[PDB]
C-alpha cells in the first residue's frame, strides 16, 4: 500500500519554514518517519541527524494525536485515517 504524506511542524510545539510532501510504502513505520525526518531537518534547516521527533495526526476535532513509533503507515492509517487524502502529520 503507496501512503501518501504531508509534513507541517506542530503549530504550537515548534517555534513557528517548509511544508514537506512524502509519498512511501504503508509499511515503513513511524519511527523510521521520524528518524527520516531528523536527516532531513538536521541539513535542510542546518550529530542533529540523531535528535528525536514526536509525530502527531492532525484530528477532525482540530487536535493531534501522537502517533506510537512502532506503527506502520498502514496502520495509522487505519486507526487515524481513513479518508482518501494525503496524511496531515507534524512533528515536534
Ligand atoms: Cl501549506
Amino acid at each position: 500500500s503507496e501512503i501518501e504524506l504531508v509534513f507541517r511542524p506542530h503549530p504550537t510545539l515548534m517555534e513557528k519554514a517548509q511544508t514537506r510532501y512524502i509519498k512511501t510504502s504503508g509499511n515503513a513505520t513511524v519511527d523510521h518517519l521520524s528518524k527520516y525526518l531528523a536527516v532531513r531537518l538536521a541539513l535542510e534547516e542546518l550529530t542533529a541527524s540523531e535528535k528525536q521527533y514526536t509525530i502527531y495526526i492532525a484530528t477532525a476535532s482540530g487536535q493531534f494525536t501522537v502517533l506510537n513509533g512502532s506503527f506502520s503507515l498502514e496502520l495509522v492509517s487505519e486507526k487515524y485515517w481513513k479518508v482518501n487524502k494525503p496524511m496531515e502529520l507534524y512533528y515536534a
